[PDB]
Order: C-alpha cells, then sequence, then structure tokens
C-alpha cells in the first residue's frame, strides 16, 4: 500500500507529457498504491508543478551534476544518460516494491495485481523474445542492486545502447527461469505490434492492460481533434489523447494564474 | 533413436529443395536420431526419389482425396490444406517423440538435446511474444491428439489462417505455464529479428542452433554466384546455397541418367 509504488521517469518536457497521462490512467483505474516519478532539472517548474499534482511523490535526479552516484559513470559512457538516471528507480527505498513503466505508457485497466510478482518480472520484447522489455517491469529497490548495476554500466555498458541492454544482461536468468517472471505480453503491449501483427491482436488485443507506444513518433507528437475526439492520419492514442485533453491540459492551466 | 525422430513437410518442389537443405543440415551436424519427410501427390518423382535418399522415411499425405481423415475438415475450411497436412505429424506413431521443422528453416549445430523436451515445447515467436512460433516444435505423435486438433480445425478454424494460430489455441497453457516449454529463441531464430534487431543479434546470434527463414523471399527465390559463394543483393543464405550448391543439386543429377 503506502511502501508499494508505481515509478514513471521524465527528462524533458515533452516525457512529462506522457508521464502525466501514465499517472492519471493508474488513479483512473483505482491503483490502491503510490505513485512516483523520478524528474531531471531540465523539466520547468510548471510541468514539474502539475507532477507535483498527479503524482504522490517527485523526486529529483541530476546526474550531470559531480555529487551524484552515478556521474562518473556518465563521464565514461555519457550516451548513457537517460539510462543512468533511469537506475535510480532502485534507489527508491522507501518502497519495498515497485513496479516501473517508461512514461510512453498507458494504462487500461487496474494492474495492481503486478504486485505479486517478485523482481525482475517483465514482459517479453518484440523482435527478440529471449530479451524483455525494460518498458514495463517488477523490481525492488535497493541501494546494493542500484551499486551493482552502476558496475555493470561502467564495466560493460549496454549492448543496445538503452537501458533494456544493460538490464537484461544483469537480469539474465529471465529467459530461462522461472515463468511467473515473464509478465503477459497485455501487461506491456507493443504500440507496433497491434498495427502490424493484426491476426493475434484481433485475438488477444481487446484483454491489454497496458499499451507501450513505441517508435520515433510518440502519442504527444500527433494532432488531435477534440471535436471527432481522433488523431490525425488509433484507438489508443485516442484514449491517451482523451485524458490528456480532459485532464492534463486543464490541469496545467491552473498554474497560468 | 529409433523411436525418435526430426519430422518436416513439402507439399511442392520449392519447399522440397528447402525440406533437402535441412535434412542434409540434420546429418551434417551428425543427429543421432531419424530424419522423416512428409509429402504431397504435388512434389514431382524426382524430388520424391531425392528425399528418398536423404531422409530415413518419406510419408505420402493427400488431403485432396476422400479417403483422409482431414478431408472432411478440408471441405469445410478449404484454406486450412497446408495447415492440415502438417497435422499429420502427429499421426506419426511409429516415433514416440519427434521435433518437427518446416521445410525453410537450416539447422546450424546439433540440436538432439530437443528430444529432452516435452510437447509442447517451442520457440517464443516475435512479433505476438505470447505465442510460440510454430517453425520448430517437440511433440509426441498420437492418433487421439491428431482427432483433437482436427476438431479445433473443424470447429474454430485458425486465428491466424495457418497451423501456428491453430496450434496456439490447442497448446494454450505455453505461455504461462512452464519455462523448459519455451525454447530458446536461438533454436528457430527469425531471419527478419537477425537483418531486423541488429544489437540484440551482434550480442547472441552467434550462438544460432536453428535459421528460420520467414518472410515473402525464400532462400530458393535467390541467386547464388557459385565463383564467389554468395547470394546477390547474407551468411544464413549462404549455409543455405552452400549446402545446396554442395549436397542437394548435384544429387538430383544423379536422376538424369
Amino acid at each position: 500500500m503506502t511502501d508499494q509504488a508505481f515509478v514513471t521517469l521524465t527528462t524533458n518536457d515533452a516525457y512529462a507529457k506522457g508521464a502525466l497521462v501514465l499517472g492519471s490512467s493508474l488513479k483512473q483505474h483505482r491503483t490502491s498504491r503510490r505513485l512516483a516519478v523520478l524528474t531531471t532539472p531540465q523539466v520547468s517548474d510548471t510541468m514539474r508543478k502539475a507532477l507535483e499534482i498527479v503524482f504522490d511523490e517527485v523526486i529529483t535526479v541530476d546526474i550531470l551534476d559531480s555529487g551524484d552516484s552515478a556521474h562518473l559513470t556518465l563521464m565514461k559512457r555519457p550516451e548513457l544518460g537517460v539510462t543512468l538516471t533511469k537506475l535510480h528507480c532502485w534507489s527508491l527505498t522507501q518502497y519495498s516494491k515497485c513496479v516501473f513503466m517508461d512514461a510512453d505508457t498507458l494504462v487500461l485497466a487496474n494492474i495492481d495485481d503486478l504486485f505479486e510478482r517478485e523482481e525482475l518480472s517483465a514482459a517479453p520484447d518484440p523482435g527478440w523474445p529471449d530479451c524483455f522489455n525494460s518498458g514495463v517491469f517488477v523490481y525492488q529497490p535497493s541501494v546494493e542492486t542500484y551499486n551493482q548495476l552502476l558496475h555493470v554500466a561502467s564495466e560493460q555498458g549496454s549492448f543496445s545502447g538503452g537501458d533494456q541492454g544493460l538490464l537484461n544482461t544483469f537480469f539474465n536468468s529471465w529467459a530461462t527461469t522461472d515463468i511467473r517472471k515473464h509478465l503477459p505480453f497485455i501487461y506491456n503491449l507493443s504500440s507496433i505490434s497491434i498495427y502490424s501483427y493484426l491476426p493475434a491482436f484481433k485475438a488477444f488485443g481487446a484483454n491489454a492492460k497496458v499499451v507501450h507506444f513505441l517508435g520515433q513518433t510518440k502519442p504527444w507528437n500527433y494532432t488531435y481533434d477534440t471535436k471527432t475526439k481522433s488523431v490525425r492520419s488509433p484507438q489508443f492514442l485516442n484514449v491517451w489523447w482523451d485524458i490528456f485533453t480532459t485532464s492534463v491540459v486543464p490541469l496545467l492551466q491552473q498554474f497560468g494564474l
């Protein structure tokens, strides 16, 4: 309850919109857990203030600062900035277990049953199914684990150039051990797989609990007609935008005054 | 040994080439098991004679014939012809356990350790990871299972229009039960995933044991330069063609006389 939480990350204003929509969807589906968001100084004060309303806790992380434990690793591998910031989710020891969710995900149903899982539980990644997608995962905050992950990032880095390669390298028993750590694909449904693999989606896609907006074009990069309630050339994108239009935009207007 | 086998299928001459290359690769990597191939009457006598040399057993199946158990189901769902023919692999009761492999796969290393698995074991399919790819799977021949599969094909059909949808529908506990039934992706490596997802491949692709040539263009649809030993605009395609050029073509020439 109080010691369990959903955790996300925003490094800029664009992703803050996603985090705001994500946090709003979790509230909409009545989660009994806390909502936390990791933010960087590059996130504007207005976005930060909106995050303070949606989330129960807003944690500031600045790996560009010499006083950060990951700063030194950043100097060694500067392309891992976002990955190193994300790794700070393991530093949230005020929580006993968390579900990390990237800011480009969207909750369509209550997913509190994920807290029944153990670290590290995650859904299979499309493309290379023997690796888990790092967009949604159940983990246990721990300083020791954080230090071990930083160590791997420093010595080996990431084979994907992002957090997914590093996480799969560290939690390498996932593919061959414990089927319970394989979260069903509906808990992290790739937007690509939906519009791409039609037959499979038509058969199981109605059970989708979480949609992960992948690819270059993010939800906030689309144009949304407020009258017809649809994006321009989409059900999931329309849900994202309905929440953004209904709950997020008017919230951001509260500060103009 | 004698009661265990690798099983494939050829419904035409094009796929017979693939079956010949597949069977040759299994011999090349010294399998201790038998090699069986299901063939239809549409396969020419010359291809059939070549199959008789490569494989230990060539079984003829003709679902277009009224005397076939699947014929009636074919009349009801004529688009399932190939699927119904493939299902006859369960009718090979002379074997206690088999590894089915589509004719468009290629073995790069001995995979006899697959016989340690139980029905139904298969690798995750890219695209919709919660479904297994039906290109490579461990099963147990049984008349009862064959009848149950025919029944599902008749009543429900296939959500994918092919054998994969039907097999996943019948063996539906795969995604959530027994991690041992999840064959590592290297035992059925999608050719698409290789040329598509580069980072992941560069990291684990060297361990590939089986390559599955997916997409519209099959290996036999490419042009191969015998001098430079390479296909025209590829390592795996070149291996396929080296086997085809070295072992298969000269075998097919034995019959011209």
